[PDB]
């Protein structure tokens, strides 16, 4: 009998690394309003080490921390893209992760998408999908 597996296909030694090394994070879709979950995990990451660049056109600063209007636009290198937008808008963010260079691209939950997924794993980018960066930390790390 196999159980749930997840379906990015990493182990918890996997997630364990990504988390250990990868901690320059593109925080897409983040936002200064106190209930919406990238704020939760924005204001946890930035708590245990990450350094977390917010990304989102709309705002110039959340929780302190410029506000980038694309991931392209950061002047530091980046390592992992930590999408908190809708399935749609991640095909251009995942282009812009490409582009910059980025390691890893995750999808929290509700952001999946197949086509965007396609793209980055073309480009040799890790996928992680449907986790949590705060509960996968929390979990593992905690
Ligand atoms: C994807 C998700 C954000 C959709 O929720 P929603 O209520 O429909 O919200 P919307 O997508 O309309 O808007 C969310 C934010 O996206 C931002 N956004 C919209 N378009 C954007 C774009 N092109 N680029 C960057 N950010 C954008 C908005 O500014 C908005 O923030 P605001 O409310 O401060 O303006 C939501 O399901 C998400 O929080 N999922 C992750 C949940 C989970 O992983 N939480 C972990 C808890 S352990
Ligand atoms: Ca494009
Ligand atoms: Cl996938
Ligand atoms: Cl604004
Ligand atoms: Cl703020």
């Amino acid at each position: 009998m196999e159980e749930t597996r997840p379906i990015d296909g990493l182990t918890d030694e996997d997630i364990r690394e990504i988390l250990t090394r990868y901690k320059k994070i593109a925080l897409v879709g983040a936002s200064p309003k106190p209930e919406r979950d990238a704020n939760i995990v924005m204001k946890y990451l930035l708590e245990h080490g990450y350094d977390v660049y917010p990304v989102n056109p709309k705002y110039e600063e959340v929780l302190g921390r410029k506000c980038y209007p694309s991931v392209l636009d950061i002047p530091d290198k980046i390592e992992v893209v930590d999408l908190f937008v809708k399935p749609k808008l991640t095909m251009e963010y995942v282009e812009q992760a490409i582009k910059k260079g980025a390691k890893v691209v995750w999808f929290q939950y509700n952001t999946y998408n197949r086509e965007a997924s396609k793209k980055a794993d073309e480009a040799g980018l890790i996928i992680v999908a449907n986790r949590c960066m705060m509960r996968e930390h929390e979990r593992l790390l905690g």
